[PDB]
C-alpha cells in the first residue's frame, strides 16, 4: 500500500501515491495471467491508508479501487534517415539503326559524343521533365561502338556487344551500335539505420466501485514516448519509469541499408504494382542491404546505383556482353531471397529473415523498421489520486480517563471523564466500554466525539468494572480498574 502526501507547489489538495510493477509474458490458454492488479478498500483492515505527516490522521477509502496494469510485447523501433532513391534493375537497351536506316561509318554515324543535338540514345535531363539543352545529364547518351580497331589489341574487338558482323560489305548490315541505359518502373526508397529506441504498451485499468458491507473505469495508456497519463478530468495520474534505453546485444543495423519500395514510373506494370503493395507478405519482403553494395554516386559498376559514368566509363566497354557493369542490382536480391523463401529456407535480405518484423500500420511512403522481441521486463508505474473525493478524513487524536474526577457512587452508576489533549478543531470518535464482571448486567458502549482540547463526562448505567477507551478505528487508548459497592 502507499501513503498520502500533502500536494506541493497535478491538481489536488492532497494526493494518494502509489507504486507497482507490472511485467510481460507470453501467457497461453492454461496460464493466462501476466497482469499486474490490485484491489484496495474491499476487505475491514487494508481500509485505511496512512499519512505522510502528522500520523493523527489516516484518510479511509470512499469506494473499492481496482487497479489492473498489463505490459505488451517489447519491440526495438530503429530510427529512419532517408538517403535518396534507388532503381531496382537497370537494363541497356542496344541500338542498331535509326530513323535514317541502319547505323554505319559511311551514311549513317553512331551519335554519343557529348555536346551533340543528335545522340541516337537520346539524353537524360535534370529535371526529368526537361528538355533544356543545359539540364543534360553527363554521360547519359551512352557510347557507341563500331567495327574499327579500338585502343587495345585485336581485330574488330568492339563488336562484341552489339552484335555486329564486322565482315559483310553490305548496306543493310549496320556497322555500328549504340548502348544506352535505361531504369525498370519500379524505384526503392533507401534509408540509413541508427539505434533502436525500446518500445511497448501499458495499459491501467483504475475502476472505482461502491463499498460493500454501478462501477466506474478509466483506462490510461503508457509507452517509453508517452510515459505520463491522465484520466478523469485531471483526478488520476500514472507515469511509467526507468531506463528505457536497449539493452547490450541488441541487433545492430548500422552497416546496412532500409530498402523501401515506392514508385511505380509505369503503372500499367502489374509486377511493379505488387512490388510497393502494402500487404503482409510484400512488406515482409523489404530489404536490408549492407551499404557496401550500394553505391550513392552511381560511379560503381555492378551496385545498387549504378549510373550513366559507370555504364560509359567502363573499361572495355564495347568487348563486353550486354548489361555488363548492370549485375547485382535490387531486384537480384528479391528473387534471391524470393526463391529462398518459396523454398522454406532462411535468405539474407528480406526483413522477415531478420526477426519479427511489425507490418502493422505502416502507410506508404512513410515505412518503418520495428522488430518485435524476445524480452519480459518489469517496469515500474506511479500512480496519483486526488484524494478530494477518493477518501474521507479521520482524525486520531489522544485520549485520556481524568483519573481524579471518574468515580462511582456506591446503584450502578459509572461517572467517567475523558479529555482529548492537544489543539485542534477536528473532532475524533471515541468508544467507551466498560467490563463489570461480578454478578453485573452487561453495559453497551457509547460513541463520544471530541476536538482536541475539549472534555465531557459520561454516566453507565464487591464488584471492579474494567473501563477501556478505544479510538475511531482498531485502538485502544487507556484502561482504567474502578471498584464498584
Ligand atoms: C477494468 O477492470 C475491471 C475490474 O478489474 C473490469 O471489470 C471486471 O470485468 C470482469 C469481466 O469483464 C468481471 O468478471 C465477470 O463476472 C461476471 C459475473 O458477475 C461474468 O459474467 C463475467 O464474464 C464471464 O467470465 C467467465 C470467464 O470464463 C466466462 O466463463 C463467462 O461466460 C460463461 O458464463 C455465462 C454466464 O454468466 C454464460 O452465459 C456463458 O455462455 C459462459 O458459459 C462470462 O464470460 C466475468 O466473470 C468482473 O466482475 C469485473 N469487475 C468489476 C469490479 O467490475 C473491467 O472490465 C476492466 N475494464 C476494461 C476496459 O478492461
Ligand atoms: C527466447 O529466448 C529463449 C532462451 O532465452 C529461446 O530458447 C527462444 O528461442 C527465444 N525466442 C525468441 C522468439 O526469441
Amino acid at each position: 500500500v502507499g501513503s498520502i502526501v500533502t500536494c506541493l507547489d497535478i491538481p489536488c489538495s492532497k494526493k494518494w501515491v502509489l507504486t507497482l510493477a507490472v511485467e510481460n509474458g507470453a501467457t497461453a490458454a492454461s496460464s493466462s495471467v501476466s497482469a499486474t492488479q490490485a484491489v484496495y478498500g474491499s476487505s475491514s483492515a487494508n481500509a485505511t491508508v496512512r499519512s505522510a505527516d502528522n500520523p493523527n490522521t489516516v484518510y479511509a477509502f470512499k469506494y473499492q479501487v481496482h487497479i489492473t496494469l498489463t505490459k505488451s510485447r517489447i519491440r526495438l523501433d530503429y530510427p529512419l534517415y532517408y538517403q535518396s532513391d534507388f532503381n531496382n534493375k537497370p537494363y541497356e537497351i542496344v541500338y542498331k539503326y535509326n530513323q535514317k536506316g541502319p547505323l554505319n561509318w559511311l551514311d549513317n554515324q553512331c551519335v554519343a559524343t557529348w555536346g551533340s543535338s543528335d545522340p541516337t540514345c537520346g539524353y537524360a535531363y535534370n529535371p526529368s521533365w526537361s528538355t533544356k539543352p543545359a539540364d543534360r545529364i553527363l554521360y547519359s547518351q551512352g557510347f557507341c561502338c563500331d567495327c574499327n580497331a579500338g585502343d587495345l589489341l585485336g581485330l574488330s574487338p568492339n563488336r562484341i556487344r552489339g552484335g555486329l558482323d564486322c565482315s559483310l560489305l553490305n548496306f543493310d548490315n549496320p556497322t555500328e551500335s549504340a548502348h544506352c541505359l535505361r531504369f525498370d518502373s519500379l524505384w526503392y526508397s533507401a534509408f540509413q539505420i541508427g539505434e533502436p529506441d525500446v518500445n511497448f504498451v501499458i495499459l491501467v485499468n483504475v475502476t472505482k466501485c461502491p463499498l460493500a458491507n454501478n462501477c466506474s473505469t478509466e483506462i490510461i495508456s503508457l509507452s517509453p514516448s508517452s510515459p505520463i497519463g491522465y484520466a478523469s478530468n485531471g483526478k488520476i495520474s500514472a507515469q511509467a519509469i526507468g531506463d528505457f534505453a536497449p539493452w547490450e546485444g541488441t541487433p545492430s543495423y548500422s552497416e546496412k541499408l532500409f530498402f523501401v519500395p515506392s514508385v511505380c514510373t509505369d503503372t500499367s506494370e502489374a509486377w511493379c504494382v505488387d512490388r510497393i503493395s502494402y500487404i503482409p507478405t510484400e512488406i515482409n519482403r523489404w530489404m536490408l542491404i549492407d551499404n557496401d553494395l550500394v553505391t550513392i554516386t552511381g560511379d560503381t559498376c555492378d551496385k545498387i546505383g549504378v549510373s550513366y559514368s559507370a555504364f560509359t566509363n567502363e573499361g572495355q566497354r564495347c568487348e563486353r556482353p550486354t548489361q555488363s557493369c548492370l549485375h547485382d542490382q535490387l531486384q537480384d536480391y528479391y528473387d534471391s531471397d524470393l526463391a529462398l523463401e518459396q523454398t522454406g529456407k532462411v535468405g539474407s535480405y528480406f526483413v522477415q529473415f531478420f526477426g519479427d518484423f511489425d507490418v502493422s500500420g505502416l502507410t506508404p511512403r512513410n515505412p518503418l523498421l520495428r522488430f518485435f522481441t524476445n524480452r519480459t521486463q518489469a517496469t515500474e508505474v506511479v500512480l496519483q489520486f486526488a484524494a478530494e473525493e477518493l477518501f474521507y478524513t479521520i482524525y486520531l487524536a489522544p485520549a485520556r480517563f481524568l483519573r481524579h474526577l471518574s468515580k462511582i457512587n456506591p446503584g450502578g452508576l459509572i461517572d467517567l471523564w475523558i479529555v482529548s489533549e492537544g489543539t485542534g478543531q477536528n473532532a475524533a470518535q471515541f468508544t467507551v466500554s466498560a467490563s463489570c464482571e461480578p454478578n453485573v448486567e452487561p453495559i453497551q458502549a457509547q460513541i463520544v466525539t471530541l476536538a482536541p482540547g475539549q472534555l465531557v463526562s459520561i454516566s453507565l448505567p464487591a464488584g471492579v468494572c474494567n473501563c477501556t477507551l478505544r479510538n475511531a478505528l482498531g485502538q485502544v487508548l487507556d484502561v482504567l480498574v474502578l471498584e464498584f459497592n
